[PDB]
């Protein structure tokens, strides 16, 4: 029963969510990121300064060396082998999966995030070393009767770091998580969870680009990026057409490029100056699109005061938390395709609130590729 997995995530903000997760015999406890956006199960396996505990596979009397290492840079290094796998508030089996013991790493780990692994929910095309090493979900589904598709209720906040959190719910949707009709758009290729941007307007405002800049040279969902990463051309764009929505009030550029915050007190934040943003997804029918359409308080970050989490990208587009935090995104693996519908969770004023609407009409050119 998904019930049981209902706020099983959870995070600091900005630092990405984790589920609660069992590796080896007995079971070793660990906090594990939820990665769209990656496909391996990689896990702290040795001391490091940011890690309270790692995976100890001496400790494990079902570990198996695959005797095989794995260099990652982007980095963090590490052993392959297999062992007994669970989420405790997740389904109710256990895997043999793939785990790369993480021996060492630079800049991986984060301090203060409360998470000690990497779970890799993307595929094995971008596998590390190669796409022989099957992925964590690749071996839940083949190993046990859990249908292949898994739903993600990104929550957020709504001193210290605020809290985040939020529903990971493996083999199904959870009707309760989302309110309205979910509304799917393909999955163009199976490596990373790759969609098509066939247009996006910022306050009612079309852009008006080629829709090929959208998705230059792709666009991917990734629960573990935060931002909404935007290509040079459309981040540019983008920036501009929030800059003059909001005018009546000037910041400064370093909040413009996510480096500085910007504060007022107590509620006292001017929500309504900053435009939404719409973006239209590819349908799962030809020229049909929807849009998701995104609030200022998805797109500017708690840290009073709050980052812009909207931010350029050299590789393409990257719909990170605070595009999914507005819904409830569902993984829909079986049939190549992902959904978005209107999150139970989001947060919105008494004026606007995120949504998910369609169809829109547009007429396929999109990818790069
Ligand atoms: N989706 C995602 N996962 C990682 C990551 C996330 C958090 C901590 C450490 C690494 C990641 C994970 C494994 C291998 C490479 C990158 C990443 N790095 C920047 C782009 C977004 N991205």
């Amino acid at each position: 029963s998904f019930v049981e997995m209902v706020d099983n995530l959870r995070g600091k903000s900005g630092q990405g969510y984790y589920v609660e997760m069992t590796v080896g015999s007995p079971p070793q406890t660990l906090n594990i990121l939820v990665d769209t956006g990656s496909s391996n199960f990689a896990v702290g396996a040795a001391p490091h300064p940011f890690l309270h505990r790692y995976y100890q596979r001496q400790l494990s009397s079902t570990y198996r060396d695959l005797r095989k290492g794995v260099y990652v840079p982007y980095k963090w290094e590490g052993e392959l082998g297999t062992d007994l796998v669970s989420i405790p508030h997740g389904p109710n089996v256990t895997v043999r999966a793939n785990i790369a013991a993480i021996t060492e790493s630079d800049k991986f780990f984060i301090n203060g995030s409360n998470w000690e692994g990497i779970l890799g929910l993307a595929y094995a095309e971008i596998a590390r070393p190669d796409d022989s090493l099957e992925p964590f979900f690749d071996s839940l589904v083949k190993q046990t009767h859990v249908p292949n598709l898994f739903s993600l209720q990104l929550c957020g906040a709504g001193e210290v770091l605020a809290s985040v959190g939020g529903s990971m719910i493996i083999g199904g949707i959870d009707h309760s998580l989302y309110t309205g009709s979910l509304w799917y758009t393909p999955i163009r290729r199976e490596w990373y969870y790759e969609v098509i941007i066939v247009r996006v307007e910022i306050n009612g405002q079309d852009l008006k680009m080629d829709c090929k800049e959208y998705n230059y040279d792709k666009s991917i969902v990734d629960s573990g990026t935060t931002n909404l990463r935007l290509p040079k051309k459309v981040f540019e764009a983008a920036v501009k057409s929030i800059k003059a929505a909001s005018s009546t009030e000037k910041f400064p550029d370093g909040f413009w490029l996510g480096e500085q915050l910007v504060c007022w007190q107590a509620g006292t934040t001017p929500w309504n100056i900053f435009p939404v943003i719409s973006l239209y997804l590819m349908g799962e029918v030809t020229n049909q699109s929807f849009r998701i359409t995104i609030l200022p308080q998805q797109y500017l970050r708690p840290v009073d005061c709050y980052k812009f989490a909207i931010s350029q990208s050299s590789t393409g587009t990257v719909m990170g938390a605070v595009i999914m935090e507005g819904f409830y995104v569902v993984f829909d693996r079986a049939r190549k395709r992902i959904g978005f519908a209107v999150s139970a969770c989001h947060v919105h004023d008494e004026f606007r609130t995120a949504a998910v609407e369609g169809p829109f009409v547009t007429l396929e050119d999109c990818g790069y590729n």
